[PDB]
C-alpha cells in the first residue's frame, strides 16, 4: 500500500496539511462564462472553458497543496501549467447523473477510469457520490457497488481513493443525521476510501461562536460524531467551501479542526466573482482573484495550519527480512 | 505524452535542472559497509543495507530534485522518509548481469517491472544499459531489445524512460567513439528514451581547463556532438559522478552545460567515505556528510544554476474542440 | 497481433465459418418477458432476464461456433452453461444510447471494460455503433471518437475488436445503402483497429431478387460486391446481422452476401423471440417451440455457411526471430 | 473467479478430462536435439528448437485438449499451428534455475509475464518450482515467495494457476515424504493455485500391479494422501509423465485417477524417441509422431476416459438481483 500513502503525502503540503482546491467545475463553469459573454450557455465555446481553467490553475496553483482537475476540461487546457510538486486529483465521477424518484444514481466519467489517472500521473482518484440513507433501496444498491467498485479499481492501481460525499433533494436537524450516517457507511473498509471531501453536519449559517456555551457545545458534538468515524477508520477528512460566506466557512473549520479534520477543499467561492466579472479579460480576472479569492485562499491555509492536526503517512510494511522480499510482496 | 513530460517535471527541481542524486547501489553499498564493519561483504546482513539506504535518504533527499532508488534495498528501507515533493526514480536493472565472452547481458530485477513502477507512485523507470559498439552481433541485439521492450513498457504506462549507458572493459582473466555511437543507437525513435544518464565522452581527469585552445575546442567538440545527437532526438542529458573528484567531476559538468546537459546524477562520491569511515554511529555518518558529499552537492546545484540550459516540458497536446475528446484521445 | 488472431479463430468453427448467435439484447428480451407475463416492462424481474438468457445459451450453444454474451445480463446468468469450445464475445456498448436530433451518441457499460471483456476469458470485444455518414458533425465527431477509443484499448489488450455497424432515422432502397456502404467504408480505416464486422443488409431483405444471371441480380450484388470489397482491402472478415428478416429472406441475403466474400452471419431474436414471449417461465415448452422452428434455422443458415461462405483462415505473419529472448521481448 | 473457472474447462476435454502435451522443453529437448544431431548441446542451433516444437504441435494438437507451450522457443514456432480449440497453457518459470547448496531458486522468463500470457490470449499460466521441504530456510523462503506472487498475478488476471511440483538431488519413502509434504505446502490458500501438475510420489518402476495385494494397498496409501489434500483444498491434479516408460506411466496413472486425479500432463513420454531418432527428416519424425507417439497418447486418453473421474466447474458466482452489480461485482 506504498502508493496510496505516498500519493496522499502528494496531496499534502510539506507540514502534512490538505489546502485543496477544486478546479473540475463542469455546467458551473460554464454557466458563469454564459453570464461573462452574456450569451445562453448552450453557445459557449469549448475554447473558453480551456482558456477559463488555464487562467485558474494559474492563478491558484502557487497556493494550493494539491489541485482538483477534471479529465475533458481541465486536463487538456492546464495541464502544462500545473506545477509537478503541486498534487493532482483527477475527477472520475460524471457530472450528469441519474435523478430517479428514489434518489441520484452516479457513474465515472466515460471514456475515462482509474487506471488512467494512474497513468497520466494522477496522483489521487476523486468521485462525489450523491449519497442520503433514506433513499429507495435500488438506488442505495447503485450507490454502494459503485463506490465498491471504485475503491475496487484504486486498490488494484495502488492509487489513493479520494470520496467527496453529498446529500441532495429528493425530485437541518435532519440534514445532520443524513450526513453522518452516509459518513459511517462509506467509512466501512469494503469501500478503500482513503480521504474523505466531507460537507459540514449543520449549515455554516446556524453556527455559534466556538465556546462553552450549550449551542456550541451540542453543535460541536456533530462535527464530533464525524471526526470519530473517520479517526476509526483511519481516513483523513477536509472540507468542501460548499459556497458560504468567507467567514461562515472558516467558523466551520474552527468545528472541524476541533473534532480532528485535516484541511479543506476550495470550491467555486474563489473565482466565481472573477470570471463571470471579467472574462475573458485574463489581466482583469486576475486582480479580482488577486484581491478576493487569493485572500481567502491564504486566509483558509493559515487557519489550516494553525488549527488543523497535521496528517502523518502510515507506512506499516511487512518485515522486509531478504533482497527480493519486497519485490514478491508488492503484486 | 503528458505522463512522461508530466513525470519528467517532477524529476527536475523549480527552475529545471536535474539535480539527481542516485541511491541504487547494491554491490558497492555492501562493499562499503562490509570495510565499514570489518566482516566480509558475504556477512554483511540485510538490516545493515536497509539502516545505510535510511540514512542517505534522511540526509540526502532534502538537497536533491529527485532521487533514484531501488525497490529491493531502498524502497522498504527509506519510502517513508522520501520526501513527497523530491521525484522517485525506480531502478528496474538487475544488478547481476551476464558477463559473456562478447559482452554484459542485461535483465530486469525478478518480481520488479515498469507496471509496479507506475503503481508505487514512482516517477520515472531508470534502466542501466552495459553497452560497447565493438560488442557481438549476439550481445548487442540482446541489449538493443531489452532496451527497446523497456521502452515499449514504459510507453505503454506513459511513464518517463531514463535510460542511464555505460562503457564497459570485455572479461579479463589476471573511449569516446564508444560512448557517442551508444548515445546514438539509443537516441532512435524504437527505445522510447525519455532521459539520458550519460557518462563524460572523455575521462575526467584528461579534460583540459575550458580555454579558447585547440586541446579545449577538440574536447569540448566530443562533448558538443553528445549534445547534438540528445538535441535532435529531443531526449536531455545529465552527467554521472563515476567516481570522480570534487574538481575533476565539476569539469565534466561545466563541459557539458555548454553542450546541452541539463544536470547531473551523484552518486557514491557523496557518501563513500562517510558511510565506510562511520558505520553505523547515525550521528557521526551525518556530521561527515555535511562537512564532505552535502558540501559537494550543494556545489553542484550551484554551477546547475549557473551554467545549465533549464528543461522544458514540451506539451505537444493534439488540440480538443470539444467534451470527451481527451478522453478519447488518451488511450 | 497473436491475441487478435487466436482470438478470431476461437468465434469461428474449425471449417472457418462464423455461426454466431446474439444473446445480448436487453430491451427487446425485456419486451418480450413482459408480453410472457403479462405485465408492464417496468415490473419484469431482474431473475426472468437471467432465466430467459440461461434457457436461450443451454439451447442454442450446440448450434453456434461464438455467442455473444452482454455483461449485466447473460454474463451472470448463464457463463456456467456456456461451452469452453463456443467462443465468447462480450458486448461493451451501453444500449441506452443518447437520441439527439442530430443523431445517436454511444458510451460504454458502466463499469464494465475491454480490460474486464480480456480478465474474464472473452474473446473479442463487441461495440455495436448507431452510424450514418449525414449525421450531425458533432455526432459523427462523437461516434468516430468512441469508436477508436475502442480500437486502441483492444489493441492494448490484443483482443479482437468486433465491430457492428447499424443506421436509424433522426428524431430509397439506393439512399439506405449509401448510408450503410459509406459506413462501412468510414470504420475500415486502420485507425480503428477493426477486426471483424457485424453489418446490416445494405439493400432491404425483402427487396432482393433471386441470385440469377439477370440485371437485376447484377444490380443488387454491386452493392455486396462493394461492401465486400471495402473488407477484403481493410482485412476485416464480415459476418451479417438477420435483422429481424423472415428466414427465406435472409438466407437470399446470406447468399449475395457470401458471394461477395461474407464469412459468416451472427443469429439475432428472430431465432427465440416468439418461443420465449409465448411459452416462458415454462422451460420445456419454450424448448419445445425452440426446437421446431429457430434451432430448424440455425441449423439451415450453418449448413448455407458451410456450403456456400468462403472460409476464414488465420494470418498470423509474424516477424521471424532468431534467437531465445526475442519473442518475449518482442511482444510488448 | 469466472476467468479461472472458463480456463480450466478450456484446458480439459467435453468430459472434463485433461488429457495434455506438454513441449515447451528447454533443456531435455535441447539434449534430445544434440544426441540427434552428433554436435553438444551448446552447439544446437535455434531453428533445430522451432521446427521440433512445430512438428509436436502438427502431431498431437488434435489428439490433447490443451498444450504446455514456452514464450521463447514453442510460441513464435507454433502459435498460427496450435489449433483454436486445443487449451494453450503458457510457461513461466526460467528453465535456468539458480542450483544452490541450501537448493534450487526459481524465477520467471525474462521480459515475460502473466499479464502478456492473458494478453496473447493463453488460457493458464503454468510455474515449475523446484521444492523439497528439507532444504534451507532462505530457499524454502525464496520457493515460497516466488509462487505466491505468481498466485497472486494470476488472481489480478483471474486466469489459471497451473503449479507444477518437482523434487530433486542436493548439489553433489523418503522420497513420498519430499513429495507429498510439497503438495501439502502449496495446497494452501494464500499461493492461489488452480491446477496441480504433480509427479508420482513413488517411484513407477516400483509400483506392483493394480490388485487387492498387500503391496498394492502400500502404494495406493501414497496416491490417496495427494487425493485428499488436493480434493480439500478444491484443486485438480494432473500427472506428468517424467520421462518414464509407457507401461510404468499407464500404471502411475491407474493409482492417481483411483486416487482422485483428473488427467495427466505428458511430455518426453510421447515424444522423446520419435525425435532424438529421426532429426532432422520432416517425414521420418512425423511418421514416428503419428504411428507410435501418437499411439502412447491415445491409450493415455483412452485410460483417462474409462477411469479418471471428470473435472467439473464450480461457478459460485456471489448472486446478482440488479442490473449493473455484475460489473460493479466483477473488479
Amino acid at each position: 500500500s506504498i502508493g496510496k500513502q505516498r500519493g496522499l503525502a502528494r496531496l499534502a503540503d510539506e507540514d502534512g496539511h490538505f489546502t485543496m482546491v477544486a478546479l473540475d467545475q463542469r455546467p458551473p463553469l460554464l454557466q458563469a462564462l454564459a453570464k461573462a459573454r452574456g450569451i445562453p450557455a448552450d453557445q459557449v465555446e469549448f475554447a473558453d472553458m480551456l482558456a477559463a481553467k488555464r487562467l485558474l490553475v494559474e492563478a491558484l496553483a502557487h497556493d494550493a497543496s494539491s489541485m482538483l482537475l477534471d479529465p475533458n476540461f481541465a486536463m487538456p487546457a492546464a495541464i502544462d501549467v500545473l506545477p509537478a510538486r503541486t498534487g493532482l486529483i483527477v475527477t472520475l465521477e460524471e457530472h450528469r447523473f441519474q435523478d430517479t424518484p428514489g434518489g441520484r444514481k452516479s457513474r465515472s466519467i466515460d471514456n475515462w477510469s482509474v487506471e488512467k489517472i494512474r497513468r497520466v500521473g494522477g496522483d489521487a482518484v476523486k468521485v462525489l457520490a450523491w449519497y442520503r440513507p433514506d433513499a429507495s433501496d435500488e438506488v442505495l444498491q447503485h450507490q454502494k457497488d459503485y463506490v465498491r467498485t471504485i475503491g475496487a479499481e484504486c486498490r488494484r492501481h495502488d492509487i489513493p481513493y479520494v470520496l467527496e460525499l453529498l446529500v441532495y433533494p429528493f425530485p437541518a436537524d435532519k440534514r445532520a443525521d443524513l450526513v453522518i450516517e452516509s459518513v459511517r457507511e462509506f467509512a466501512k473498509p469494503e469501500y478503500g476510501v482513503d480521504l474523505y471531501k466531507l460537507e459540514t453536519p449543520l449549515p455554516a449559517a446556524s453556527l455559534p461562536p466556538m465556546d462553552d456555551s450549550a449551542e456550541s457545545r451540542a453543535a460541536a458534538a456533530q462535527f464530533a460524531e464525524v471526526g470519530s468515524i473517520c479517526a476509526d477508520a483511519g481516513i483523513p477528512w477536509v472540507l468542501l467551501s460548499g459556497g458560504a460566506a468567507p467567514e461562515q466557512f472558516e467558523r466551520v473549520l474552527s468545528y472541524s479542526y476541533a473534532a480532528g479534520a485535516q484541511g479543506f477543499l476550495a470550491g467555486r467561492t474563489i473565482w466565481l466573482d472573477a470570471v463571470q466579472n471579467h472574462f475573458p479579460d485574463r489581466e482583469a480576472v486576475l486582480t479580482a482573484l488577486k484581491g478576493d479569492g487569493m485572500k481567502i485562499l491564504k486566509d483558509l491555509g493559515r487557519l489550516t495550519r494553525e488549527k488543523a492536526q497535521p496528517w502523518k503517512p502510515d507506512f506499516r510494511l511487512e518485515q522486509v527480512d531478504r533482497e527480493g522480499a519486497f519485490s514478491c510482496a508488492y503484486a
